């Protein structure tokens, strides 16, 4: 396999500030922040993760590091660098409106079907590029995508050693492939479609794998013309080969994309407007995105 190049950049402590923390779990802390690059006269913001030190724990934080390190593409999350300090810090890119998940279920009123079918898009690009990089995700999920802007996602917590989720192969033998991903990104989009539901409520986590064997599946959601709900299905049929591929799934929803309501029926859809940066607010004066300062 080719060398692995990645640059590995070590910022410094003083050059950045924890501002509001987003997020506490016991393992660690991130925070929303700035970052100062010394000189360089430009203020980057940025989320920091931070756990304190377990001798494990700081060995999975910089496999972490390693994978984030490695890509580079606009629909995946990337680590600025790290920070070498007690307990080692990771430093990305902040994503100002936090998870998809939270976004879709917080602002479902004003959620068309051009914002739907694109973001399928982006988080499809997004694998095909864990795909061309051989690099399987194993946790695709709405959860673990984040919005830069309304219209513009990134995929995080990408292969790093959720049943729901999971194709079947990846529950009865453990199998993870990038068709495994394929069928996540089903229930990804299933999760999109429906505004935020949770997929197979109230079900034992050990039944959900003879009902898919069985054969069910998930509920075609109130909006999803058929010729969507199709696609999800192809995502869930068991042989793998048969699922579509990340590629086929760009094309496909970006042609729908080019006539969104001909394809999701969305009461007043055109009367609908999300926050675009661009069109509302921009809202400590000078600041550039970390994506315009590679
Ligand atoms: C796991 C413990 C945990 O709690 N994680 C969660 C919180 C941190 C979050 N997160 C990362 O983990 N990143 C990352 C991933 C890998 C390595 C290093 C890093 Cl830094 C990069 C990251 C970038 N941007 C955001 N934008 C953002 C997040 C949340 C919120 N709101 C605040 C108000 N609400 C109550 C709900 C949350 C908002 C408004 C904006 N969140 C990020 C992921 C999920
Ligand atoms: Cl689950």
């Amino acid at each position: 396999e080719a060398p692995n190049q990645a640059l590995l950049r070590i910022l410094k402590e003083t050059e950045f500030k924890k501002i509001k923390v987003l997020g506490s779990g016991a393992f660690g802390t991130v925070y929303k922040g700035l970052w100062i690059p010394e000189g360089e006269k430009v203020k980057i913001p940025v989320a920091i993760k931070e756990l304190a030190t377990s001798p494990k724990a700081n060995k999975e934080i910089l496999d972490e590091a390693y994978v984030m390190a490695s890509v580079d593409n606009p629909h995946v999350c990337r680590l600025l660098g790290i920070c070498l300090t007690s307990t080692v810090q990771l430093i990305m890119q902040l994503m100002p409106f936090g998870s998809l998940l939270d976004y879709v279920r917080e602002h479902k009123d004003n959620i068309g079907s051009q914002y739907l079918l694109n973001w399928c898009v982006q988080i499809a690009k997004g694998m095909n590029y864990l795909e061309d990089r051989r690099l399987v995700h194993r946790d695709l999920a709405a959860r673990n995508v984040l919005v830069k802007t309304p219209q513009h996602v990134k995929i995080t917590d990408f292969g790093l050693a959720p049943i729901k989720w999971m194709a079947l192969e990846s529950i009865l033998h453990r199998i993870y492939t990038h068709q495994s991903d394929v069928w996540s990104y089903g229930v990804t989009v299933w999760e999109l479609m429906t505004f935020g539901s949770k997929p197979y409520d109230g079900i034992p986590a050990s039944e959900i794998s003879s009902i898919l064997e069985k054969g069910e599946r998930l509920p075609q959601p109130p909006i999803c013309t058929i010729d969507v709900y199709m696609i999800m299905v192809k995502c869930w049929m068991i042989d793998a080969d048969s699922r579509p591929k990340f590629r086929e799934l760009i094309i496909e929803f970006s042609k729908m994309a080019r006539d969104p309501q001909r394809y999701l029926v969305i009461q007043g859809d055109e009367r609908m407007h999300l926050p675009s940066p661009t069109d509302s607010n921009f809202y400590m004066d000078d600041v550039v995105d970390a994506d315009e300062y590679l």
